């Protein structure tokens, strides 16, 4: 694949985490990439090659395959773990804007050794005191929280876009009625007993990392309450 | 695939850009590259076998395939990402350019230490006064602007020949008139519906690339005028 | 494959780690990724291509086949490879919270220099003496012990499941009762033979690795009865 | 593919060239190789299972195919990007040879310290007077003359090859007249309308590539002359 | 492949080796790896699909070729290559021991500055003096006779294995006799030359290898005899 | 491929040789085998399935097939420039072993400040003077001058074995007569004129390198004749 890129962007932004959020990224390298690239994707092969129909008459099978599989669910699973994955980066860039700020800040303190007063009161609003120990107050928490609601949104419309479409089964047999195909046809499928139990797979994963940024979540806000 | 080079260069140039710059990359490098290399590319695997026509008259086929496809998506989108890419590399040069000359102008100050005069005025007309703070100002600015007229005039180019070739949807049936075929016959493509949602996935990632670098111009215009 | 990850996060925690647990580690590496990625996973590459039934009736020899294999041996065990290897990632975060413990405990100590006896008794009861020489005592052996626990009862759990599904051999002839085939067929497997050594290879693969990790289970309880 | 020892060799020479040379070698990166590797290679991937004939005589559809193409345009272009990189590297040689040169002259003039005026009369004479600012006087100009010259020479003469050879077009049908196909016969190719825009767009590229290294060697004649 | 791990722990091993050892190191990688891997693994690429029989019966050819490849060589020869590697990494890890040995009496040694005749008999009795010039005395000594011996050992095992399987050369014509076929039949192979031809040239190899480690174990005797 | 290893060994021994053998291993990693890698072995991609004869008799393909290719050409080619490539590691051998005495040496003599005369003397024979310089002179040359010859004679007997096999060109019409094809048959190659010109090529490679061998080892003898 060419995942390196987005590996890379993850492997920088876990640096600054919470504990949830490092869970996630684990949990979220190992089951939901690495599994899917080395044996998932190869289940779906030859879901075209395989899938025939009981009939003669030409053009009736790929009709019938158009119109049984809309989207595979490789594809599918790809754009969701694209689409979950955006607010991480925009929380490593505007963590990326604070340590721009705290530089500058930095140079025009050396270069000043009540401006010291203001400089200081400065760098307490944005968490920056230690020099490599950004704490999130005020500005970082807002944007973290809603990175975690916007990831928790999209993971539940995926999750309904796919209950809607498919369901979570695969029958073994599957009855074709469009044009050109006269009357009613059987077609069968490819491997429906592997993709059923690697469909209910990623179903539970990604049940269990909603569960997990939903206890991420609670004990985020529990630690802002705390101050 | 072989997009090391062009990411490698990419991410040399991303050090030193405006913040719609940076998002632009973002995005191109995750949706554009990562996307297509991922998946995308993996749906016209089979455009030319899966393809058959209504008919045993021999090399019909061939000719309605021909007919129907004059230039592959897949292909056509890669010719529109290096086409949108060069213009980053002429203000990547025209940047290692200003550096070459902050350096030897360095190199003549340190040999000296109304000399000084000019070597300041020629180091403020640069905008090259901290040794590593290039500033936008005289020449940059105009590269800047040109580059970005020019990525978004050949993106809305690309966009126009496209809807002039294609359209933005792939009916299930086509009709074939071209010879040896007899009169018309009945041709039936492959895989019509992932085609479509990704043909109209594409369009709204250029369109939103075409707003984002539209929001960079006037933002750098803003930013002009400041001064 | 993709296993750079995984192997990477694995040479990262063989660092600090006991001899049985850098046996386990290196037999991992070797015999259950090395030699499956390398020749094994060739074996199942037409083992749907190559599977014939003797009928004419159309869609029963995907029937017969999905009857046969309700998921294949390699994704299996690229399941079990994925199943036993998170207690020993879940061992190197442990270690990495004693590591942030003992850096922040350190700091603490530095600014100091009754609250040095404390320093001392938290550094002495966590085994942080020498600064890059934890020894496990408290809360790494329990960890330590429940990771090894684990680990084998997924495998043993694993093999049974395995057990009782397949078996541990492939007859070159399968019989075959399930609609729409009439009657009963007759269908024939794909190097049944290359398959069957292979399997009892992983058994024994397995059954060794398994006895390692209770000779280590072992071997650790002895060293803390020892104190 | 295997362009990684090139690419790290052009990298490699890049270092110290005029910016014509930059500029060729920039193009070349970009449309001549990454554009190959990455969508042109994939056109021509069944230019021999989807070519077919009218007529079933065996073995007349190889012959047909052994007629129609001498040579695939992919190997072409790839001979001919070989076949245009030689004299880059001979510059690069001579380069370090001038280095070795250098290193030798400074070895000696650090042991000594007449002699001092004919060490730096050839350390003038090579154009070697500030231990890594190499002057391109008296030699170094020459061979980057005739390494211009070779390369355009080259560029041409493959052109016209390939203008004799094939065209710049290519037909949906071919008539095909060998034995042992029985008086003339119709043969239908593969895809000739992608095949022709490749074709014309390969055709341009080199076009734009002779006309800058001809602008390269015009603005270093003219530098020559400016001494 | 994945041989990246193996040829990595190799790459480290081979620092410290006699010079026999290192000479069976290097043509392992160079004979047994780099020429398996890069030629001779393509020619078995279609034995199976290029595989067929002189009869009409459903599901014999399966069935005979079966009977006729119990195990592909390929294969064979991975696993051997596997199989003859175990012991060098038994011996690396001894000397990693010593190694840790030799760390820890430098430490005390350190900390101490009759215990320094007792630290210089240890250090002797191991042959640590130079700290980085581990020498083979006493254990190692064993450890390397074992290790070459279990080595040979497996190597000709291996060998008269193969022998008794195969034997050297493959035929043309193979006779089938296995049900469902009906008496006898004749089936033919594929690439039967190149095949034979690559087993004589791996025999000559692993027999070179034989040798080389029986001349390395005479030279470590005839060493071990001079002290 | 896997040529990894062989590049390196290779970019490691380029360091000390003279000119025209860093001209031979530029021309062998170029033409030798980056060109093989890229085109080359493309061409023979389907030399089996597009094979085919002029009958009905089952088994008959296979075996002129097997009759007319007793060995492919890339496979013989990849031979031929693994068995071109062991002398030059035998000269880095040497080389590391003249350095490893070189080593000792420095130590002994480091140690030490008639000895200083012996170890000069040592020193002188072996052309270690400078600590980096090393010179040929006595066995180096020896060696150098045995691995050029073994080197020329594998070539030569290669070019050889290859000549009296196959010839410098392939027919587009093989004759096939064994059994059990009746009578005389008629089967049809692919590609013929594609494999023709490189096999011209690969020959005009060979020529190239053996004479630019035997000017190397011209020039060497003349140097040593110059002392
Ligand atoms: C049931 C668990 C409920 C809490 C779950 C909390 C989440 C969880 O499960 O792991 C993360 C957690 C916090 O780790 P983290 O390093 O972020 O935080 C440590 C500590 O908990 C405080 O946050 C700070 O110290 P102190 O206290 O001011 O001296 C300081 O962090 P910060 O403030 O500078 O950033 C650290 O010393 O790890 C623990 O071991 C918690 C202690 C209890 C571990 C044992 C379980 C009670
Ligand atoms: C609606 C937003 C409209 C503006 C969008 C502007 C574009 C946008 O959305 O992000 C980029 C922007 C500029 O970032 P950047 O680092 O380039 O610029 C910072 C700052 O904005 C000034 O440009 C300079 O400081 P000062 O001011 O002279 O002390 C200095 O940059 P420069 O001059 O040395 O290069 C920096 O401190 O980031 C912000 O946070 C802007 C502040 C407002 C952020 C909050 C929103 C108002
Ligand atoms: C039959 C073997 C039964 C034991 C199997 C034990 C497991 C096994 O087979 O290998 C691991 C083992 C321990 O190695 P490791 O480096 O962890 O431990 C060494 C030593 O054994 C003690 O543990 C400590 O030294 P001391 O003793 O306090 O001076 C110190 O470790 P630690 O305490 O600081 O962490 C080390 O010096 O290696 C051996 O050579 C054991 C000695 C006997 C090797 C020869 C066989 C008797
Ligand atoms: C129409 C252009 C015609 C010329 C095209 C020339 C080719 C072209 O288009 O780009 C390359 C060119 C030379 O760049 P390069 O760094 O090699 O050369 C710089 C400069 O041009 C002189 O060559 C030297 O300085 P000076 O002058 O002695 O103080 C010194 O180089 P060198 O001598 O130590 O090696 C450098 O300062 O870049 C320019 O900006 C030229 C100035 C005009 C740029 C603006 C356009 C006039
Ligand atoms: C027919 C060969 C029979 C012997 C084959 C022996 C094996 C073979 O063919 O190569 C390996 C061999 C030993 O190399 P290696 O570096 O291990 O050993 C060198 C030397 O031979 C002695 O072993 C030691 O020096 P000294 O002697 O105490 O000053 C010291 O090694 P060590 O003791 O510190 O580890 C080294 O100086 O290389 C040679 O050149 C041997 C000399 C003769 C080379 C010329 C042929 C006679
Ligand atoms: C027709 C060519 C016939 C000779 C072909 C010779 C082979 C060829 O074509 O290139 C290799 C050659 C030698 O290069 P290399 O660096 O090995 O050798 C240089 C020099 O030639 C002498 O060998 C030595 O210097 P000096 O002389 O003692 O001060 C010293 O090398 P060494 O001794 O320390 O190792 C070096 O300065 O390069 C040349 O430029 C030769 C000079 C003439 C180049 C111009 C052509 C005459």
């Amino acid at each position: 694949g060419d995942w390196s890129a987005l590996g890379k962007l993850l492997d920088k932004v876990q640096a600054y985490s919470t504990a949830g959020g490092k869970v996630w990224l684990s949990v979220l390298f190992i089951f939901r990439i690495l599994l899917l690239g080395t044996a998932v994707e190869s289940a779906w092969g030859d879901e075209q090659s395989a899938f025939r129909c009981n009939t003669q008459q030409p053009g009736c099978e790929n009709v019938c395959y158009d119109k049984s599989f809309p989207i595979s669910h490789v594809r599918f699973w790809v754009l969701q773990i694209i689409f979950v994955s955006v607010p991480t980066l925009l929380y490593l860039a505007h963590v990326f804007y604070v340590m721009r700020k705290e530089e500058k800040l930095n140079k025009k303190e050396e270069e000043l050794k009540m401006h010291l007063k203001q400089i200081e009161i400065k760098k307490f609003k944005y968490g920056i005191e230690e020099h490599g120990k950004v704490k999130m107050r005020g500005g970082l928490l807002r944007t973290y929280i809603i990175s975690i609601l916007f990831k928790s949104i999209f993971e539940v419309a995926f999750l309904l876009i796919q209950w809607y479409i498919y369901g979570f089964s695969l029958s073994a047999v599957y009855t074709c009625k469009r044009d050109p195909c006269p009357h009613q046809v059987d077609c069968f499928l490819s491997r429906p007993t592997e993709k059923t139990i690697f469909i209910i797979f990623m179903l539970v994963v990604s049940l269990v990392s909603l569960a997990l940024n939903i206890i991420e979540l609670f004990y985020v806000f529990f630690k802002g309450v705390k101050d």
